[PDB]
């Protein structure tokens, strides 16, 4: 009848590759089709990610962990190392945050600053991570402190590809050259470059920016994140590391800008995020070789930061950069795209004759995308570092309007994770998802943002102890590469993340979501 | 709360004495006890007289946070217990039950709707008030409550609560100013500088609370905080009350049964019942809606015609004004959420209130988070009209036609597609919740759609059907053993470490562990 029983995916990147393998898992009787140009390039950069996806890629789409680490062979990320704000040293924003609290107020008391907080921040300043060589074999702490990958697109893709076809995903070579509709909110088909028509029940949009379904043939509009979000382009390069591979993804303060650094590996990727109205691509490039002498000069990427008024209209809905982006200062691409698959895969209908769900889909990625929106847009408001022209318009300029109800909460009494039950329930709303509380604290106690700092509520002598303890598990872990071959030559390390039931990524914890 | 600021903020006036500024008053006192807390009213304005029936929360608000004692509420107050609303309601002629005890309770919604054709066995406590027993019980050589396990509320009398509070607010150190409020005179922007008395007293506090009712003299009329209308979708605006005998048979919920022109609430007393038909009066003459009334409910008495509107002010709070109770937001009492939402804005000011005119001020979060809640509330009531084919007069088939329900329409498309939502995955419920109010949740939404037979597939069962059966036939059991209300409220009186057990016990809905959480 009218059921839904072929999807084409239209689009192959991460995007394109994570919807067509949960299409597959979740309801392994459609056919899926995943439709791409392999002239139309992929857009070639998102790689580092947060802990979620760790529980995404392994329960959700059932990836097996030994695999995955011999094809795509990811680097760690036990969170983000700012170079930013005014402090010298700048300031780690860790994942961990129940079962590695040490405490954030005796980290400031003590120390000035929030790198004693928490036993991965600890782990972060020794660029140690919590694996141990135990007389017996290797002792991995991994399992009870969320953390997670850096991966190299170009191989997360190329495996991504391959468990698509054995998934039974089918492939199909073409260049788009038109979408038709056949009525108001529905396409009928496409059209491609040499002909064919290809027709599918249902579409998703993964082509990428350009957003051929969703908003050149739908018209569904875009909405800037212009007011908050200055930047717009990237240069991409690479820089060697020596084999010495930072358990973190790097954020640095730049003068128009901020860039990135990746480990991998092979070496370190990086990427200098600017505002083009500030400094011209070559300037741009100039500073970035400057500042990190060595690095390469690979690529230049545009971007804009917003997000359409719709994901899910008629037929279609959009999941990637077809939808919305930000620039990935917390690494939140991936995430969304995930959240976006799993917004898909749960709600779409039995048949076309059925109640479609696209208004509570689109409510759900507006409201999740705009909170990220806003966290972001405190990175650049708060941020003393550097007196640019663009740090001084930033500082100034950056609309901060939908948190500034919480930053009023966070002046009054900080931190956030600090207040009585109810008021910390009460700012949890408008916190992002996954990110937190904590992590708005952080960024704000990282930047020095003037608040009445709480009470600590228990002696210092206590906060030392716990103190001590965590030093001396983070200043005994493993260097990185020692701890990831330790993972390559036991494939049953994995195995434990995730059957666990005391695992943060364990069986247990992931059906508690999905 | 330092001693050399003379910027601190040490004096509050809570303006009005309705069950809003009492229970205001001595949450101030109680959390805040250095402040110097008066309340102000007029002996000219009456309260509005008649908000008597609550929700689970509601006990623990009283209990724990206001630190009132229950040997002491009980002999005062004289509650009874609500374990649900009896709904008489929908194409259903039996209606449907909807009780508080989702959880510890739950027998289970899909197994109920399979195996009986309705709701009614979803849990043990929608088969007590079927039964119209409590889950008490008489043991050897006492009494066992299981009223720690399941969630439950009060109905209160409203003189005696009322007086109860008044007492308390006295033994406790509240002020009390006896006058009538002329004129709300401000100093700037958004600070109120004093109030100007009738005869000409000028009253003046550090901070305001208004609980005026719904002239909301404060944060409306001297603030000019606009008024948001929730009358596209709540259409009914008066009640008559009165009471009816009732043997002393006490039904453990309150009743909402459907009327011609709106509906009509019976709560429990230890006295008598009281009653309330609320309607349009587009629809009726109040003396019809009367006439009404008594049709259905023959013996009982005309007290009073009570008017209202439904929707809340843009802003709760406002420089050093928050407004609390009826002079903020109302809407029916279909879901008692009066008190509810009372105490929410009370823990928000409680919480928030600045130390000092230096420190910075959180009224934009208190703001938000009272709309967000109140207008959940709205689109959860908004079903309860939109889907009620009982009836057939004028007044309901305007209401089936013409309920705007826009807001909740997104997650009535979920709930088509594969019911009740509280089976979908947890993805799903996840992103269903956001839509649904905190305290009622996606259980209440279930609840009220189901039992009003909106068209949805039913999702398949988890359990085999016996298993389910199992279940039921364990809870019918208890269900059918229990004790009367009122010999139950007898035993509770009797026994202080029944209540003692409630509210301390770390296996208890209502224990100073789930308290503390709480906050
Ligand atoms: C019909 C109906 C049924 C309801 N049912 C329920 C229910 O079952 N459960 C529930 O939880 N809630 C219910 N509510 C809400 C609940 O009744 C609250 O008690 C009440 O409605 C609001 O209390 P209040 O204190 O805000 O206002 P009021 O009780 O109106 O008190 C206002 C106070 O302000 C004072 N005042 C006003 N103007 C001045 C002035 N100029 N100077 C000095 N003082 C002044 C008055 O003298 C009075 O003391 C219901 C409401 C209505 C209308
Ligand atoms: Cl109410």
């Amino acid at each position: 009848p009218g059921a839904i029983r072929t999807v084409g995916v239209i689009g192959g990147g991460t995007a394109g590759y994570l919807t067509a393998l949960a299409l597959k898992a979740k309801r392994p009787w459609l056919d899926v089709a995943l439709v791409e140009s392999a002239d139309i390039p992929i857009i070639g950069v998102g790689e580092a990610t947060v802990s979620y996806m760790v529980m995404f890629l392994h329960h959700y789409l059932g990836i097996d962990p030994a695999e995955f680490y011999q094809h795509v062979r990811p680097t760690w990320k036990l969170g983000i190392r700012f170079e930013w704000g005014s402090r010298p040293e700048g300031f780690v924003a860790p994942f961990d945050w129940g079962t590695g609290s040490v405490g954030l107020v005796g980290s400031l008391r003590e120390t000035g600053n929030v790198n004693e907080a928490t036993l991965q921040a600890m782990l972060m300043t020794e660029d140690r991570v919590p694996v141990y060589r135990g007389e017996g074999g290797h002792v991995s702490l991994m399992k009870y402190l969320p953390f997670a990958y850096h991966m190299d697109n170009a191989r997360l893709v190329r495996y991504l590809t391959e468990l698509a076809a054995r998934r039974g995903v089918r492939h199909v070579d073409a260049t788009v050259a038109e979408v038709r509709l056949d009525g108001p909110d529905h396409v009928g088909g496409l059209i491609t470059t040499d002909g064919r028509r290809l027709h599918y029940d249902f579409y998703v949009d993964c082509t990428g920016f350009r957003s051929l379904l969703l908003e050149k043939a739908l018209g569904i509009p875009f909405e800037s994140y212009a007011s908050s979000l200055f930047t717009d382009a990237a240069v991409t390069g690479t820089l060697a590391h020596g084999g010495h591979l930072k358990p973190y993804t790097t954020a640095t303060t730049m003068n128009a800008g901020w860039c990135w650094t990746i480990p991998t590996p092979e070496s370190d990727h990086l990427g200098y995020v600017f505002s083009s109205a500030a400094i011209d691509p070559d300037d741009a490039a100039a500073e970035m070789a400057r500042r990190f002498p060595g690095v390469t000069r690979e690529a230049l990427v545009r971007f804009r930061s917003g997000r359409h008024r719709e994901a899910w209209r008629g037929n279609v809905m959009a999941v990637g950069n077809s939808y919305a982006f930000v620039e990935p200062l917390e690494s939140s691409g991936l995430l969304m795209i995930a959240t976006a698959v799993q917004i898909l895969v749960s709600l779409l209908p039995s048949s076309r004759r059925d109640p479609l769900p696209s208004d509570a889909a689109n409510q759900a990625l507006a409201h999740r995308w705009d909170a990220i929106r806003w966290f972001l847009s405190i990175h650049y408001r708060f941020n003393g570092r550097l007196d640019t022209p663009f740090w001084k318009e930033a500082r100034a300029e950056t609309d901060i309007s939908g948190i500034e109800p919480l930053l009023r909460l966070f002046a009054a009494g900080a931190p956030l994770t600090g207040r009585d039950s109810f008021t910390r329930y009460l700012a949890d709303g408008a916190a992002p998802l996954f990110y937190g509380l904590e992590g708005v604290d952080t960024l704000l106690l990282g930047q020095e943002v003037p608040a009445r700092l709480l009470p600590p509520r228990e002696p210092p002598e206590q906060w030392r102890a716990r103190a001590a303890a965590a030093r001396s598990l983070a200043s005994r872990g493993l260097r990185q590469s020692e701890a990831l071959d330790a993972y390559a030559a036991d494939p049953c390390l994995n195995a434990e993340l995730l059957s666990d039931s005391d695992s943060w990524a364990g069986e247990r914890v992931a059906v508690r979501a999905g």
